[PDB]
């Protein structure tokens, strides 16, 4: 598999904080995020693998601000015995409406938007 990434390996890898924390559990993915930040753009940016553009597992999603900081992340339990386009999906409706809540401009990017919300 491909490794597809729409953030670099600095900010795939970069450690955050939660002025406000908020979970909650989708796809048995945990979405995680700063219930705090409001009205800012956010972009969400993944990290998964893919078998020639297909996706074949999220590996880590984040959604940075405008400012740089990350914001949210959804991550899979390590543990699932499979991995479906709905899981990402519904998540992702968890972290984009907890930030649109928070009056926040949010932003997908070109392959999320595709197996996270066409799909």
């Amino acid at each position: 598999s491909r490794y597809l990434t729409d953030m670099t390996l600095e900010e795939m890898s970069r450690d955050w904080f939660m002025l406000m924390p908020k979970q909650k559990v989708a796809g048995s993915l945990c979405i995680r995020m700063d219930q705090a930040i409001m009205d800012k753009n956010i972009i969400l940016k993944a990290n998964f693998s893919v078998i020639f553009d297909r996706l074949e597992t999220l590996i880590l999603l984040r959604a940075f601000t405008e400012e740089g900081a990350i914001v949210g992340e959804i991550s899979p339990l390590p543990s699932l015995p499979g991995h479906t386009d709905e899981d990402v999906k519904n998540a992702v409706g968890v972290l984009i409406g907890g930030l649109e809540r928070n009056d926040n401009t949010v932003r997908v990017s070109e392959t999320l938007q595709r197996f996270a919300w066409r799909s």
